[PDB]
């Protein structure tokens, strides 16, 4: 076992292996609480979080659980994964902290774009990586369902990876604009909620400004509606409801090409089939990849899959102490990457 130190930074006591050094805050919330430092053992430069209060109560005990086990099966170059789990407990009975370790990164999609058009090329890099993360994730039957920049890391190499998470804003330094129609009128859904959100993305980095900038929860639907169309004759047929099929009904989709002038054509096809009203239509991520946009990124033997995801606890109703001692087992178990 580790040799630990104490340390407070913002007024919270950490407690951590000596191998972490040179803790500085980045930032705390409602998330608990996060930290830079220097990783001794690798040369990295890493964050570190500690969980707050991750065995309060049965929901929050869940939650570490939950957070720890699917941190644990992301193992993929475009989704934030784990470098360390530990506690300073030697025992289950001692078990109160969970510090969970990853790379520190600095910068989002907003950071690198900055209300600016990026080039075509550039463009490809960064969509081409998040697909590839979606369809990793996807393939561990996982829905983001909340992707928007603010949940991208960027680094210096243009390297992507998709967070569940913002990162924390300097000191001194909306959601709902990325979210599938479906989600915002409470219809079922799919994993091309997320792709959705990657074509709005997309539309934003070609053209330097948000695609659909909804004032409010009725404004959103009203933007997207006038792009892709009130629902379809075959799309009609699909909602049950008939109180929803006499709400969202009025004007017909509008041609991508007359909409993203000047972008790269295969550009606009790919928008196109990731901005498709009907969500059984709607392109998925694996089918994203094989689109000749990316023609220069693609490798379809370097796009990975997940090990299939147990997720099968999020069924059960335990006590806290078994959520507690599952939790504990994961951090026993974790094996670090290569
Ligand atoms: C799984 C896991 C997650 C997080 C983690 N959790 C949160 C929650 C809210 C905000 N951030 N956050 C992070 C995290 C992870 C990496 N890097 C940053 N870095 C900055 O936020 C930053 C922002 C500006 N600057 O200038 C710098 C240098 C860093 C945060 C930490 C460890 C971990 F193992």
């Amino acid at each position: 076992r580790p040799t630990f130190y104490r340390q407070e930074l913002n007024k919270t006591i950490w407690e951590v292996p000596e191998r972490y050094q040179n803790l500085s805050p980045v930032g705390s919330g409602a998330y608990g609480s996060v930290c830079a430092a220097f990783d001794t053992k690798t040369g990295l430069r890493v964050a570190v979080k500690k969980l707050s209060r991750p065995f309060q109560s049965i929901i929050h005990a869940k939650r570490t659980y939950r957070e720890l086990r699917l941190l644990k099966h992301m193992k993929h170059e475009n989704v934030i994964g784990l470098l360390d789990v530990f506690t300073p407990a030697r025992s289950l009975e001692e078990f109160n902290d969970v510090y969970l370790v990853t790379h520190l990164m600095g910068a989002d999609l907003n950071n690198i774009v900055k209300s600016q058009k990026l080039t075509d090329d550039h463009v490809q890099f960064l969509i081409y990586q998040i697909l590839r993360g979606l369809k990793y994730i996807h393939s561990a039957d996982i829905i983001h369902r909340d992707l928007k920049p603010s949940n991208l890391a960027v680094n210096e190499d243009s390297e992507l990876k998709i967070l569940d998470f913002g990162l924390a804003r300097h000191t001194d330094d909306a959601t709902r604009w990325y979210r599938a129609p479906e989600i915002m009128l409470n219809w079922h859904y799919n994993q091309t909620v997320d792709i959705w959100s990657v074509g709005c993305i997309m539309a934003e980095l070609l053209t330097g400004r948000t695609l659909f900038p909804g004032t409010d929860h009725i404004d959103q639907l009203k933007l997207i509606l006038r792009l892709v169309g009130t629902p379809g004759a075959e799309l009609l047929k699909k909602i049950s409801s008939e109180s929803a099929r006499n709400y969202i009904q009025q004007m017909p989709k509008m041609n991508f090409a007359n909409v993203f002038i000047g972008a790269n054509p295969l550009a606009v096809d790919l928008l196109e089939k990731m901005l498709v009203l009907d969500s059984d239509k709607r392109i998925t991520a694996a089918q994203a990849l094989a689109h000749a946009y990316f023609a220069q990124y693609h490798d379809p033997d370097d796009e990975p899959v997940a090990d299939p995801y147990d997720q099968s606890f999020e069924s059960r109703d335990l006590l806290i102490d078994e959520w507690k001692s599952l939790t504990y087992d994961e951090v026993i178990s974790f094996v670090p990457p290569p």
